[PDB]
């Protein structure tokens, strides 16, 4: 099987996928994958609030199960590998009224630039 | 070594109401390091937190010995990291491998005061 999901939506409140550049369009993280992922978070105004590729620190997270934001969550497995896209969150899948503390207002919509390098074991 | 969760009671609650999991409560804290210094407390921004306990939304100290408070208790909580934040902190906040010690107050149980 093969596909490239070069834009899709979930919801208007929800979240955004859109492909970037292409992944092999043949592995895509499935609940309970572990996923590494380079990214860089803006809010709208085109701020950043952080990046792992500043730190050169690749971020690892087991996707599907409520770990990360429900938009990474839902938007991730929608990437095949050595995908980069962009995921926009509103609130609703994001961090909601409150926000995170010291990084990221109530009510944010989320800009993420994000590039899939791992599914387990498999690397871009 | 040894490692775990300890609670010290400061001021008795009614004794009657416990927090089960599943239950949301209200709680004033105050969080410090070993070495006394605070990170972070609800009461200095006089805001009362509220979480549902018992389900995993706070770390494993927290969600084990908030339901051993009865209703308008004060205790103070110390969690090793193994139960707290681990070799990974929390960024900005709390160093790896940290020992927390958070004075509670149970102020609300559901809609239960004291
Ligand atoms: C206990 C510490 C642990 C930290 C790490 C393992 C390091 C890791 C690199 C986080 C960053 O560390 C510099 C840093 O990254 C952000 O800047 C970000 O860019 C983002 O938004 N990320 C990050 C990338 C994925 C999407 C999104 C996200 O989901 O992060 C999760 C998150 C914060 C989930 C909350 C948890 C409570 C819950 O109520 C809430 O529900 C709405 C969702 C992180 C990965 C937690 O699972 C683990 C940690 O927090 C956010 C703003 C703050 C975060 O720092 C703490
Ligand atoms: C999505 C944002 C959301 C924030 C709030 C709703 C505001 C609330 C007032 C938190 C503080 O905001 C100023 C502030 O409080 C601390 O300072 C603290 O004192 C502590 O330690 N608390 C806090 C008191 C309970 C015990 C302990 C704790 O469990 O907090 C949880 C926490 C951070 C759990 C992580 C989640 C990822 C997971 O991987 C990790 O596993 C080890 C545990 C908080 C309440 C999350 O449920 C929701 C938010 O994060 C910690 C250091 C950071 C935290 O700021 C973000």
């Amino acid at each position: 099987f093969e596909a490239q999901k070069i834009e899709w939506h979930e919801g208007s409140s929800g979240v955004t996928k859109e492909l970037k550049s292409p992944g092999n369009g043949v592995d895509f993280p499935k609940k309970g994958d572990f996923v590494t992922i380079h990214y860089t978070g803006r809010l709208t105004d085109g701020s950043k609030f952080d990046s792992s590729v500043d730190r050169n620190e690749p971020f690892q997270t087991q996707i599907g199960t409520g770990r990360v934001i429900k938009g990474w969550d839902e938007g991730v497995p929608q990437m095949s590998l050595g995908e980069k896209a962009v995921l926009t969150i509103t609130p609703d899948y994001g961090y909601g009224a409150r926000g995170f503390p010291g990084v990221i207002p109530g009510n944010s919509t989320l800009i993420f630039e994000v590039e899939l390098l791992g599914i387990n074991n498999k690397r871009a």
